[PDB]
């Protein structure tokens, strides 16, 4: 587990509240604040899952063996609503549990490189008290392609060799807005910034 | 890495054909047979897939941990067809890739015949048929139901720790659906015919 984590006193789960002056918070307001100036962070939660650490930490050194001198992993936003919060903490991103994007790049969990996309109401839907909730988290893009609506796996790098696939899709190789990542354990939920207007 | 893997000559990748009348083919075939026995076996193959294996050994600690004993894993069943054993070989088990009763899952059977009909292990174009036997993480279990996209959890005042597995019948299991990556591990591949 990560030495700079709070000590957790054999638990397996906890969220750490962020201090403002940080690093550590100062470099994920800078991150949301880029293209979201116009909302304001209530505050920023640090997640310590083990077991979602330890699942994640394998798929990533086994990209990172199969890639080969490839940046695998990206620091990335996904808005989600306050009933989905405490599975996601828990247990993850579940693409069984994923919504149809209003531009589909295929059947999985999408995660958005601008906070302003993760930011609108149809993905950080606000709560009874007006919090919008989105995870920073880090992301296995690795070698990637465009997708397309019907897919449920990334597509084959060649189609006579179907097995051999896509890390994820984008929808734009050459400007990249939107990752879909279709296995579990392929992203992290590093942070859950708790935020209004 | 298990012992009675065979070396891979540092390959992550390798379908190793069982040699007939030696004690591993002797025991794989024999949990076939009690219920298949009118069928013929063409050959058993272990999968050797070091990523899956991780992946699945992680889960099988994380469960072992979560459960506090380590009674977790059933030796089951999985019929298919033959355009899907690459996938399978190489990926594993995918709840995204028949009727889905019991939830939107994958399914293994306790007994070979189940798995043995042409509606799971499809016929190809030669007659030859595909089962996997198959290390499940079943762990604590209940009966499941249709629609179903994970567990339920053991107690609604706790919504988010989940049984590990649903089944048919919880008295006497005849299948189980799991609904995550990695809790199931393909361990051998059965060509065969009717
Ligand atoms: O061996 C199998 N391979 N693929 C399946 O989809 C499958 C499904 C299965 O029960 C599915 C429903 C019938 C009552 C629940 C049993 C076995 C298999």
């Amino acid at each position: 587990l990560p030495e700079h984590w709070t000590d957790m006193n054999h638990q397996l789960f906890c969220m750490v509240q962020l201090e403002p002056g940080q690093s550590e918070y100062n470099t994920i307001k800078d991150k949301f604040t880029r293209t979201c100036s116009s909302y304001a962070i209530e505050k920023i939660e640090r997640i310590q899952n083990a077991f979602l650490w330890q699942s994640y930490q394998v798929k990533k050194r086994q990209m990172d063996i199969k890639n080969d001198h490839k940046n695998n992993e990206r620091l990335l936003f996904h808005g989600t609503d306050a009933d989905s919060v405490p599975y996601v903490n828990q247990h993850g991103f579940n693409r069984s549990c994923a919504g149809k994007n209003a531009v589909s790049y295929g059947k999985g969990t999408y995660f958005a490189v601008d906070a302003s996309y993760s930011a609108k109401d149809t993905y950080s839907k606000p709560d009874s008290n007006g919090r919008k909730h989105m995870y920073v988290v880090r992301v296995l893009t690795g070698v990637f392609t465009k997708g397309r609506a019907g897919l449920v796996t990334p597509p084959p790098k060649n189609p006579h060799n179907p097995t051999d696939l896509f890390d994820s899709v984008t929808n734009n190789t050459r400007s990249p807005k939107l990752f879909v990542v279709f296995f579990d354990n392929q992203a992290y939920p590093e942070y859950l910034i708790t935020f209004t207007a």
